[PDB]
């Protein structure tokens, strides 16, 4: 098997690597988008604040074990 291997990519993606449009998609799939933010790292400060409570599958840290 190989080109396709999950059905989930946010608990391991890095949203500094993402763009405005991608960061504005996870925080409307919660349903949840600021109103005042103009600056892109304003979005990662957005999701990792509600990250915990609407995907408990990516606000926990990785482990190599």
């Amino acid at each position: 098997m190989g080109k396709y291997d999950k059905q989930i990519d946010l608990s391991t993606v890095d949203l500094k690597k993402l763009r405005v449009k991608e960061l504005k998609k996870i925080l409307d799939d919660w349903g949840e988008t600021c109103k005042g933010c103009a600056e892109k790292s304003d979005y990662i400060r957005k999701i990792n604040e509600l990250m915990p409570k609407y995907a408990p599958k990516a606000a926990s840290a990785r482990t190599d074990l």
